[PDB]
């Protein structure tokens, strides 16, 4: 019954760097290198959380959270965005595709796992 986290982002090392964080944590973590693995992950498992870079090379990360809504299983599920600047401006553009909440990168292991834990 370990929680499900799905992390994208097209960073290896962001990739690795949250998986290996979070599996060591306790959770049971799929990465996908963008939008479209994520959302084709997503549709297979069902993840209690998700955590998506805001730019990627291809689908941003306000598009996916924007599509992975609409799949019904994914309709309240806590989203984390992640990105290395936020701004008031980012955070509306969040709000508007159904964002949860904020990780800055680079964040240390403490932050993440903190983070995680006030949306589930
Ligand atoms: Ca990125």
């Amino acid at each position: 019954a370990m929680a499900k986290v799905l992390a994208v982002d097209d960073s290896i090392s962001i990739r690795q760097m949250v998986s290996h964080t979070l599996q060591d944590a306790g959770y049971e973590v799929e990465t996908a290198a963008d939008g479209r693995e994520a959302l084709a992950k997503a549709q297979k498992a069902r993840f209690d959380v998700i955590i998506s870079d805001v730019n990627m090379p291809v689908m941003t990360g306000f598009e996916f959270v924007k599509a992975v809504r609409m799949q019904s299983q994914y309709k309240f599920t806590p989203i984390l965005m992640l990105t290395t600047e936020t701004s008031p401006e980012k955070k509306q553009e969040g709000k508007a595709v159904g964002a949860t909440g904020w990780l800055v990168k680079p964040f240390n292991p403490e932050t993440l796992l903190k983070t995680l834990q006030r949306v589930l």
